[PDB]
C-alpha cells in the first residue's frame, strides 16, 4: 500500500469507496438483477424458508446493521432486529421462528459477535449469514453461507470504505431475499439501479470536500457535537458521531431526531456544534421541523442537505448541498461526508488518522 | 405540598415505597398477579400473543427497554421496542399475532398515539395500553389498559412513573407466562419480588447521605457516564437522563461491553464513570469493564450489592445496597441513580421542581 497522491492513508480510503463499492458489486450484479450464486446451490433453499433476521455486530458494523434493518423491513417485508453482541451472547433471548443470523465483522475474528455465532448454533436458528472483510476467518468458516466485502485493506484508524462496502452487501441481499419471497421484481430493480449509480454518486459529493475541510475549522476550539438524522439516517447520524469521537475525541453523541425534547435541547446552546444529515425525502418536512428546535435554541447547524431541499444558509445555520442521490442508496451516500468531517477535525486538532506505518 | 420534604422531587422519590405499593394493590392475590381489572376479554387475546412491540418516548421509552429482557427471558415472548417518533413513519414488518404496547404517563403523546392507530391499520393483534391517566386516548383506543396508579409528580422528571411503569410491565410478564403454561415459579418469583421491593428501597434509602456526600465530587463536572449491562443497559440509560434533565451534565450511558468504541478514550480522572453492579451472572464481565475504567484513571461511583464484593479505593467508590432479588433489580436499582440526580442538581443550583 502506497498513498499516491493522497496525504493520508484515511483520505484514501474515503476517496477510494467509489471503486471500493465497484468492487463490492463485481459479479453479483447480472442483467439487472442481484447474482449471489457465490452462495452456492443450497442457498436459495435456506434463504426462502427465511422469515426473521437477526443481525449480531458492534461498533460500526452495529449501525450498518441498523441501517438495514429499514431495508429488510421496508423493501423485503422481512422482520428483523439488530443486538450489540456483547448484549446477545450472555442474555436469555426468545426463539424467532425461521430466523436467520446474520454476523457482520470487518476482520471475523470479533470475540462477542464470533461467540453469539456460537451460541445461535445451540437455539435453533435456521442457520448463519457471515458478512465479513477477510476469507477464511473464524466467523466466515463457521458460518453456513458468506459473503465477502471486498473492500482491501484499511490503513485508517477507523472504517471508512468498510462501513460502506457492508451496506452495499446487506442491500444486495435484501433485493435477493425481496425476489426469494415472490414480492414485486421492481423492488430489486431499484436497488440495483441505486447500487448501480452509488460510485458516480459519491465521485459527485467529493468535489463538497474542501467545503467541509473550511467548516472543519468551526470545531478547532469545541469538544461536544451533536448529530441528528431520522428513518434509515438515524444510523448514518450514529456512525458520524462515533466517527467523529473515535478519531478526533470530541464527545460527540447522536439523536433520532424527533426525540430533541428529551435532553438534548436544553444542553444545545451556541457553543454546541448540531450536525444533520437531510436527504430530500417523505421526512424532509419533519426534519426542518426539528431543525428548526436547534435553530431556534442558538445551535450551530451543519446541514448535510440535498441540493434542492431548499434551505438558506445564515450565520448559525451552514448547509453542505448534495447531489441528488436515489433514495435506496442515501444512507450509504450519506455517510461520505460525516467521514470527511470527521478526518478534517482529527487533522485540525493534530490527532493522527492513520495507525502506525 | 411537601410534608415533610423539601423538595416534591425528594418526596417522590422517597414515596416510591408507596407508590409501587399502591401499584401493587389489588392486583396480587394468593401468590399470583390478578390482573382481572383488564376485563373478561383479556385472556383470549393475551393468550394469542407471539410477539410484543413497545412504543413510547423518552422515560417510558427505557422503561420498555427493560421490559424487553423480562418479556423474552422469563416469558419467552419475543419482544421489540421503538421510538415511536421512529416507527409510525417507517414502513415495517407487522409480526404474526404481534401485541402493541403502549407506554405513556399522560396517555396523549401524540407519536405514540398516532403508533397505537397505525397499528389498528397493519393488521395486529390487539394493544395494551400503561398509563397514569384513565379515560385517556391511549387508554380509551386500546384493547386493554391497565393504570399504574402512581398519583400526581411535580419534581421536573420523572421518578415514580419510571418505577411504577417498570412494576405493571413486571406483572405482566408473570401473567403472560401463567397463560403460556411456563414454570410458575416465573411467576412465584415475579411476585415475591414485587412484595420485597417496597421495603428493599425503604433499605436502600439508608445510604442517601453517603450519596448526597458523593454528589459533591459533581460540583466541577461536566460531562459523566454511566454504565450497565444486561437488563441494567436500560437503567443506565435512564440514569444519564436524568442527570442530564436536571443537572445539565453531558451524561451518557453505554453498554459495559462496548467501551471499546468511543468512550474508553474519552475517559479520564475529570470523568465521573456510574455503574449499577446487581450480584448476577454478568457480575464477574462487568467487574472486568470496571477494571478497564479504573485503569483508565476514571473514576468510580459502583452502586453495588453488598454481596457483590467491591472495595472501596481512591478511584472506585463503592455504594452498597442491600441484597435484591434479581426480577426487581432494574426497578430498584433507579431509585439510587435518581437520589444521585437529585442531590448533584442541588449541589449545581438548579431547580428540581417545577
Ligand atoms: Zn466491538
Ligand atoms: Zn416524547
Ligand atoms: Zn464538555
Amino acid at each position: 500500500g502506497d498513498k499516491g497522491i493522497y496525504r493520508h492513508y484515511m483520505q484514501k480510503e474515503i476517496y477510494e469507496q467509489p471503486n471500493a463499492i465497484k468492487n463490492t458489486l463485481t459479479g453479483r450484479i447480472s442483467h439487472g438483477q442481484v447474482d449471489l450464486s457465490e452462495l452456492g446451490p443450497n442457498a436459495d433453499e435456506l434463504l426462502s424458508k427465511v422469515e426473521h433476521i437477526q443481525i449480531l455486530a458492534c461498533g460500526t458494523s452495529y449501525n450498518s446493521g441498523m441501517v438495514s434493518r429499514y431495508w429488510f423491513e421496508s423493501l423485503a417485508g422481512i422482520p428483523c432486529d439488530v443486538e450489540i453482541a456483547s448484549e446477545f451472547r450472555y442474555r436469555k433471548s426468545a426463539v424467532r421462528r425461521n430466523s436467520l443470523m446474520i454476523t457482520l465483522s470487518q476482520s471475523g475474528e470479533t470475540a462477542d459477535t464470533l461467540a453469539g455465532l456460537r451460541l445461535s448454533k445451540e437455539l435453533g436458528y435456521l442457520g448463519s449469514l457471515a458478512i465479513c472483510n477477510v476469507p477464511g476467518s473464524s466467523l466466515v468458516r463457521e458460518s453456513d453461507l458468506a459473503l465477502m466485502t471486498n473492500a482491501g485493506t484499511e490503513i485508517g484508524v477507523a472504517s471508512t470504505k468498510a462501513f460502506t462496502t457492508q451496506l452495499t452487501v446487506l442491500l444486495m441481499l435484501v433485493a435477493k431475499l425481496s425476489r426469494l419471497k415472490g414480492l414485486d421484481a421492481s423492488i430489486e430493480h431499484d436497488i440495483v439501479h441505486g447500487l448501480q449509480a452509488l460510485p458516480s454518486r459519491i465521485e459527485q459529493m467529493l468535489s463538497q470536500d474542501k467545503r467541509i475541510e473550511a467548516l472543519a475549522e468551526d470545531f478547532s476550539d469545541k469538544h461536544h457535537a451533536l448529530f441528528l438524522g431520522r428513518g434509515d439516517q438515524y444510523p448514518i447520524a450514529l456512525e458520524g458521531a462515533l466517527k467523529l469521537k473515535e478519531i478526533s475525541y470530541i464527545h460527540a453523541e447522536a439523536y433520532a431526531a424527533g426525540e430533541l425534547k428529551h435532553g438534548p435541547l436544553a444542553l444545545i446552546d451556541a457553543d454546541m456544534p448540531v450536525i444533520v444529515v437531510a436527504p430530500n425525502n417523505e421526512l424532509l418536512e419533519k426534519l426542518k421541523s426539528n431543525i428548526e428546535e436547534v435553530r431556534a435554541r442558538g445551535g450551530q447547524l451543519y446541514v448535510f442537505a440535498d441540493q434542492d431541499a431548499g434551505f438558506v444558509s445564515s450565520d448559525n445555520m451552514h448547509i453542505i448541498e448534495m447531489p441528488h442521490v436515489e433514495e435506496v442508496i442515501a444512507p450509504i451516500f450519506y455517510t461520505v461526508p460525516l467521514q470527511l468531517l470527521a478526518y478534517h477535525v482529527a487533522l485540525i486538532k493534530g490527532t493522527d488518522v492513520d495507525q502506525p506505518r
